[PDB]
């Protein structure tokens, strides 16, 4: 019903006592070209938590606004 693949790891923002991390990655969902993805991950990255996927245009819009 759904697949994911971390194609590139870009940045970790924090890690908690359980080893879960908040990361910015390029992630391919359902085989689509990889997109920016800001999300919590288990230590071995086989479980994911809540997060948001952003197009390149959305991510650029965000960075340019807050730089």
């Amino acid at each position: 019903e759904f697949t994911f693949e971390i194609e590139e790891h870009l940045l970790t923002l924090s890690e908690n006592e359980k080893g879960w991390t908040k990361e910015i990655n390029r992630v391919s969902f359902n085989g689509a070209p990889a997109k920016f993805d800001i999300r919590a991950w288990s230590p071995d990255h086989t479980k994911m938590g809540k997060g948001i996927t952003l197009s390149n245009e959305e991510f650029q819009t965000m960075v340019d606004a807050f730089k």
